[PDB]
């Protein structure tokens, strides 16, 4: 079908443009699609892009509008006072503002479908909301419509919600165009997606991106595939990965690096209302926060992540129990058997389950997938699915059987309800992953596992040493391996913080010199230095010149391979704001060779200061561009929970940053 209306080059400068004569006599039938290509790099706090209204006195609540906020939110209102209808649909963090110094051309598509009674909004190729209603209100059937407006809504002859921006193209169709059709509309996106709703992971949500450039030139990314909305554990979360062989132009279909099957992989639209949004999958095991390094020695890629047993998260994990019994030099995974109130068992060599109370072996063994065997045979549990059919979250058996895992709720033998760190490896650069193995405890029998710092581990240039930063109360705990991850030891570095989420990332400044940058509770990013290849660590200092909130945000960090301004360069990625997770920046620092101090010389704004930017991943692509994969939303805000396709990837060049 053809647009009944098509116009462009509309400058919105706090003055509505009336297009009533061009549009009103052509609105026909009860279904409409609006396609709008627009820019808004300096929007007012709340502004209408498009409006259809009854403009007469006494009918100020009879209008349809497409609006946006300076937070990046997009939405519509559909109101008819005589029909008693006041629909408001919206989603935070739906828009781009600027990219590489220029206003981004957003592509917006809104479908009002009478036949299915559904209102669906797409922005930049992403469906941000789709709402079906009992009583449908066609946008052209609003009682007394007599004005079509750009850059405002006309109410009682007055302009409301005045917009600043530009509508470069707007088209209206007297049809609800299909999802298939929407997919054919040309986009001008400054970003691409690696992980996305509906892909192979079947997670509707993603969080905690990573990026790492392998020696082959392949770029690898890992991520939390989060099923129960965007909530941290407890939940159902798997670790997924994808790789690019063409400097980030295209990405492979995701696979799992670490997964559990106690709950079904379900694509679920998690409720965003104020009654149900804290609904949380509470009976599932999960992985959370992954980190990647490549080992020169073996050529293996190594991925670590936190492991959470069923129903466990960092809020309810036992802080005073490692889950391992130390017996003469060795650490054995403790198990509790159904019926017992204590942990009377351990897993010894060859997976044998040993009764600690009789000092004798049982006929149970644990396999390499942490599954339970009895006399060599696989025990099973019934899998769970989740639904909101009853108006609240329900977790229930679905009739499918899966291998019994010691991390599961229904298992005969259960691990200690605390957090662990697991490792997996890949021999083919991310095409497949090994079964995970638990790392040993590093802080004794009576201390929970440390928390993995999301992002990259560090492979030292002049040795085969591998380092993964972790944090716990009062210290950073670096996990160090010199034998391709076969064995590990800790190096503790005290930090003057009680129970801080001290997410840390490292760069090798020069041979044997490591600087770690980390999140704090002070509003400032901190750092410490090793000249020991990680053996010992300096006192803590702070970067003055970048602001975080009181609660802080993960910071990603790389050492650039090329000189900038004749100096060695470190690039940081972080929100730069004392209010929320927004105002994302790359910050380029130049290293002063005399004291290893860094002058933070250039700040590049990823998008508008008011637009969302949370956890992030950066890596130098093999062609010396910078790849950035980041959460484009405020992942702290309780208004921006459960958003799909907000983890996005961009390509930048150094000249863009300087
Ligand atoms: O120097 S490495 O530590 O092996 C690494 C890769 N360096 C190449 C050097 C050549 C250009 C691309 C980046 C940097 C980290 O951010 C990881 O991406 C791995």
């Amino acid at each position: 079908i053809s647009p009944i209306f098509q116009g462009g080059s509309y400058q919105l400068n706090n003055k509505s443009i009336d297009i009533s004569s061009l549009l009103l006599d052509k609105l026909s039938g009860e279904s409409q699609t609006v396609v709008m290509k627009f820019k808004a790099d300096k929007p007012n706090s709340l502004q209408a892009l498009f409006g259809l209204s009854n403009s007469k006195a006494g009918f100020k609540n009879n209008y349809f509008s497409i609006f946006m906020r300076d937070s990046g939110e997009i939405g519509v209102e559909i109101r008819d006072a005589q029909k008693g209808i006041n629909y408001l649909f919206s989603r935070p963090a739906s828009l781009w503002g600027k990219h590489k110094g220029q206003a981004v051309e957003n592509t917006l598509v809104f479908v009002s479908d009478s036949k299915d009674k559904t209102y669906t909004m797409y922005v930049n190729g992403i469906e941000v909301f789709s709402e079906t209603v009992d009583t449908f209100l066609p946008i052209s059937n609003i009682n007394g419509i007599d004005k079509a407006t750009l850059g405002a809504v006309n109410r009682e002859g007055k302009e409301h919600y005045l917009a600043k921006g530009s509508i470069d193209e707007i088209s209206l169709f007297n049809k609800a165009i299909s999802d298939q059709e929407v997919s054919t509309i040309p986009l001008s996106n400054p970003f691409q997606l690696i992980f996305q709703s509906g892909d192979s992971t079947q997670a509707n949500y993603f969080r905690i991106p990573t990026l790492y450039t392998l020696s082959s030139g392949r770029v690898l990314s890992s991520i939390d595939a989060r099923y129960g909305g965007t909530h941290d554990s407890k939940s159902k979360i798997n670790i997924a990965t994808s790789y690019s062989d063409d400097n980030g132009k295209t990405w492979s279909e995701p696979i799992f690096a670490m997964k559990f099957n106690d709950y079904e992989e379900q694509l679920v639209y998690w409720p965003r209302d104020n009654k149900l949004k804290n609904s949380q999958i509470s009976g599932s095991a999960s992985f959370i926060d992954s980190s990647i390094v490549e080992d020169k020695k073996s050529g293996k890629t190594i991925l670590l992540a936190d492991v959470m047993p069923a129903g466990i998260g960092n809020n309810n994990a036992n802080k005073a129990d490692s889950g391992f019994k130390e017996i003469n030099g060795h650490y054995y995974l403790k198990l509790k058997k159904n019926g017992d109130n204590d942990f009377r068992y351990t897993v010894r060599e060859n997976g044998v389950v040993y009764n600690e109370t009789t000092n004798k072996p049982t006929n149970y063994t644990i396999n390499d997938k942490y599954e339970v065997l009895e006399g060599g045979k696989s025990l099973t549990v019934e899998q769970y699915s989740v639904d909101f059919d009853s108006g609240s979250l329900r977790e229930r058996h679905n009739g499918k059987q899966v291998p019994m895992n010691v991390f599961y709720k229904d298992s005969l033998f259960k691990v200690t309800p605390t957090n662990y760190i697991a490792m997996t490896t890949s021999q083919n650069r991310g095409e497949s992953w090994e079964q995970f193995k638990l790392l040993p405890p590093f802080l004794g029998e009576k201390h929970n596992g440390t928390y993995l710092c999301p992002g990259q581990g560090l492979a030292l240039k002049s040795s085969n040493r591998l380092i993964f930063a972790t944090y716990t109360s009062g210290e950073l705990t670096y996990l160090i391996s010199d034998d391709s991850g076969q064995t590990w030891k800790k190096s503790s570095a005290s930090i003057p913080f009680k129970n801080a989420t001290a997410e840390a990332q490292m760069v090798e400044l020069r041979d044997g010199v490591i600087r770690t940058f980390f999140r704090t509770t002070t509003g400032k990013i901190a750092y410490m230095t090793s000249r020991d290849s990680g053996e010992t660590w300096s006192k803590v200092s702070y970067i003055d010149g970048i602001q975080q909130t009181s609660y802080g945000t993960q910071v990603s960090a790389i050492k650039y391979s090329q000189l900038i301004d004749g100096k060695e360069a470190v690039i940081l990625s972080t929100p730069n704001s004392r209010s929320g997770r927004k105002g994302g920046q790359l910050v380029v620092g130049l290293v002063n060779k005399e004291d290893d101090s860094i002058d933070w010389k250039y700040h590049y704004g990823i998008d508008l200061p008011s637009y969302g930017y949370a956890y992030s991943a950066i890596t130098e692509l093999p062609n010396h561009h910078i790849g950035v994969l980041f959460e484009k939303y405020d992942s702290w805000s309780r208004n921006e929970l459960h958003l799909s396709n907000v983890v996005q990837y961009i390509d930048l060049e150094i000249n863009d940053l300087t």
